[PDB]
């Protein structure tokens, strides 16, 4: 088996599993130890059968991580897990309302029937909660290395949550070809130096924070859409730079551009992003 921890350990027959979301939905009673009749609605990660001892090694190494970097707001926060007698479980909170590209795309305006729409004030909100969990991240010494919309999860009550930021990624085994499901290419979130000589640093995700600030103001848009591999390195090596989205400020493409500086040194930090993203919210209506 697995060494235990009891600072995690949920007794097996507390999790009732449920739908796939390998994650699954479940349900854990008494998950709080001052609070043994509650049900809370959890997100449970675990290996496929086909899983070799590499995929298990990544799902602890994943998991270690989560309780190394502790508890955010803004991030999936490991809420405990079933490591004896049976399969590993990671069980972590649950984002009712799926990743932030989803969330974007089914509030768009009529065009597509929605049931809800997103005021100008909501969106640089959206871009603050994600800029404060990455400063979290950030201050644990934690580099995302693939940080877009995709893997920012909402939950019932519309709070960002930064997923995946523990993932095991063998860099010098990416496949630069290989798309998300949803067909796009995560290259195209990647800082320069990331891309071309495999350097991440918490300066490359703030590169690909800008991308995800101009996924939020396109409403859940898809970066160089047609772009192959080889014609985004080329756009990159001319110092291309996306347009600005409609129904954006100025302020806020400024800020984007200043993510997507071409020297690391001088993007703007996730603490600046948080600061100044604090100020905008504020100033910034909600009428519509
Ligand atoms: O390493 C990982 C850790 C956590 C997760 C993860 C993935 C999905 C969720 C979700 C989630 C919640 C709702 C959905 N929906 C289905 C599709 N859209 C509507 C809502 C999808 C995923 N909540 N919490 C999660 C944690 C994935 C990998």
């Amino acid at each position: 088996e697995l060494p235990e921890d009891p600072r995690w350990e949920l007794p097996r027959d507390r999790l009732v599993l449920g739908k796939p979301l390998q994650v699954v939905l479940a349900e854990a009673i008494g998950l709080d130890k001052d609070k043994p009749n509650r049900v809370t609605k959890v997100a449970v990660k675990m290996l496929k059968s086909d899983a070799t001892e590499k995929d298990l090694s990544d799902l602890i190494s994943e998991m270690e991580m989560m309780k190394m970097i502790g508890k955010h707001k803004n991030i999936i926060n490991l809420l405990g897990a079933c490591t004896q007698d049976g399969p590993l479980y990671v069980i972590v909170e649950y984002a009712s309302k799926g990743n932030l590209r989803e969330y974007l795309q089914a509030r768009r305006p009529p065009g597509h029937n929605p049931e809800e729409q997103l005021s100008s004030k909501d969106l640089v909100s959206c871009a603050y909660q994600v800029a404060r969990g990455m400063e979290y991240l950030a201050s644990k010494k934690c580099i995302h290395r693939d940080l877009a919309a995709r893997n920012v999860l909402v939950t019932e009550d519309n709070v960002m949550k930064i997923a995946d930021f523990g993932l095991a990624r063998d860099i010098h085994h990416i496949d630069y070809y290989k798309k998300t499901t949803n067909g796009r290419l995560p290259v195209k979130w990647m800082a320069p130096e990331a891309l071309f000589d495999r350097i991440y640093t918490h300066q490359s995700d703030v590169w690909s924070f800008g991308v995800l600030l101009w996924e939020i103001f396109t409403l859940g848009g898809s970066p160089y859409p047609g772009v192959p591999v080889e014609e985004l390195f080329k756009l990159l090596k001319e110092g291309h730079r996306m347009d600005k989205p409609s129904n954006c400020t100025n302020e806020l493409y400024m800020m984007m551009r200043d993510c997507w500086h071409a020297v690391p040194s001088q993007r703007p930090t996730f603490k600046q992003l948080v600061e100044d993203l604090d100020r905008i919210v504020a100033l910034t209506s909600n009428q519509e």
